[PDB]
DNA sequence: CTCTTTGTTTCTCG
DNA sequence: GCGAGAAACAAAGA
């Protein structure tokens, strides 16, 4: 998932598990707990979930007064709230059991991670990750963004995917943002002029906030969190190879850019 | 059978 | 430091 999908999960879990005491924790794939599964089980069993926050694509469970469980869902991670008698599904890896249900994490590709750290370690953790600002008008300063683009020869799509200029874009929304802002994904960032950088800055905020409002993009339907979103109905280029651009009618093309499938309009996004 | 592709991140190699 | 390529892993399609 990308930031809008993680935010959607965050909001739905916040409604439902805040206040819940963790009765037990079980793992069939303990190695995805990078700080140690038995250590996490000992520390969090019996504690109450107080909140769920997010930073970029990372979920942050706030558990007890002093613990933060930082969860990254990577490519395929999925949470669901299940009954206590729910049967195991093949790629379920971890569960937190409550008195009246359980929170199960599944991940086909086993890429997602859990790390238990203390409250005062959370900001240093994300500083060490070099995560850029949240994609809001308040936090995403166009002036610094512009200065970073001016001094780089990186291509704009891979630079945006780094999470360092701004947090939260992945392959779907980077393609969507660059189409909206009329910028080719291979454009070297030091060639962007000020008005293009302004449109790109605003398009990043607008696309991601719209996707949040619409509950994320469901490219397939799944029996887990979140509830089926509506943003997939608004995608203009991602996965639309061979369909016509809604602005100019040219066929959307797909190329490979720094190892990633890349969807763009060749008319609207001039090389 | 092989090869490619996939919402992410982070590594080695030269 | 850089970019290219690949790894972690599983499943599906050509
Ligand atoms: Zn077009």
């Amino acid at each position: 998932p990308e930031l809008p999908e993680v935010e959607t999960v965050r909001r739905e879990l916040e409604k439902r598990i805040v206040g819940q005491k963790i009765i037990s924790i079980e793992a069939t794939y303990p190695r995805m707990v990078l700080t140690g599964f038995e250590q996490l089980k000992k520390e969090l069993t019996g504690k109450t979930i107080q909140g769920i926050s997010r930073r970029g694509k990372y979920l942050i469970f706030e558990i007890g007064d002093d613990f933060r469980l930082i969860s990254h869902l990577r490519m395929e991670g999925k949470y669901r709230l299940a009954t206590l008698d729910a049967p195991r599904e093949k790629h379920d890896h971890l569960t937190m059991k409550f008195a009246d249900g359980q929170l199960i994490y599944a991940d086909v590709r086993k890429f997602g991670t859990w790390e238990l750290i203390s409250t005062d370690q959370v900001l240093p953790y994300f500083l060490k990750k070099k995560i850029g600002p949240e994609p809001t008008y308040e936090d995403f300063d166009e002036k610094l963004f512009r200065e970073k683009l001016r001094k780089s020869t990186k291509k704009i799509k891979p630079y945006l995917l780094e999470q360092t200029l701004v947090a939260g874009l992945g392959n779907i929304y980077v393609d969507e943002v660059l189409w909206l802002a009329k910028i080719h994904p291979e454009k070297e960032t030091n060639q962007l002029i000020e008005s293009s950088i302004h449109l790109l800055h605003d398009s990043i905020i607008e696309i991601l906030q719209k996707a949040i409002k619409l509950g994320g993009s469901s490219i397939r339907t799944y029996s887990a969190l979140p509830s089926t979103g509506k943003m997939q109905n608004e995608l203009q280029v991602y996965g639309k190879t061979g369909e016509k651009c809604s602005r100019c009618g040219a066929e959307i093309q797909k190329i490979k850019v720094a190892g990633r499938g890349t969807h763009f309009c060749p008319v609207c996004q001039q090389k």
